[PDB]
């Protein structure tokens, strides 16, 4: 952990919003109870559902190039605990984690892969979101 870098791990982001008053939408609970569960079942999901731990994934320069981490887990407690103040602000956040696979890996890796999987089934669940 000296003479090779190894990297370090920033605090998870935040998931709740103290000062935000609750507000349940059709749309947020929608992607927390349809979307998100469907995602997070998704045989490539796994990678995704928990913060990048650069140390133990052996990623020392994870959180020099990803300035805006985002996962699964931290989306679920977003949703959990009332964090989002529309569909579309949990949208941009499964983006930027789509979005931070894409910039950190190279085009033609696995992980690539996987994300572009979960990304095209994700685009077409966020079609079926009821009518607010
Ligand atoms: C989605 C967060 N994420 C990365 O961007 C990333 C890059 C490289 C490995 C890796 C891993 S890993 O568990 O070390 N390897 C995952 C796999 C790979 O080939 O990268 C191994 C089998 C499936 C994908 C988990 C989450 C990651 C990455």
């Amino acid at each position: 952990h000296h003479l090779v870098p190894r990297g370090s791990n920033p605090p998870p982001p935040e998931t709740s919003n103290p000062n935000k008053p609750k507000r349940q939408t059709n749309q947020l609970q929608y992607l927390l109870r349809v979307v998100l569960k469907t995602l997070w079942k998704h045989q490539f999901a796994w990678p995704f559902q928990q913060p990048v731990d650069a140390v133990k994934l052996n990623l020392p320069d994870y959180y020099k190039i990803i300035k805006t981490p985002m996962d699964m887990g931290t989306i679920k407690k977003r949703l959990e605990n009332n964090y989002y103040w529309n569909a579309q602000e949990c949208i941009q956040d499964f983006n930027t984690m789509f979005t931070n696979c894409y910039i950190y890996n190279k085009p033609g890796d696995d992980i690539v892969l996987m994300a572009e999987a979960l990304e095209k089934l994700f685009l077409q669940k966020i079609n079926e979101l009821p009518t607010e």
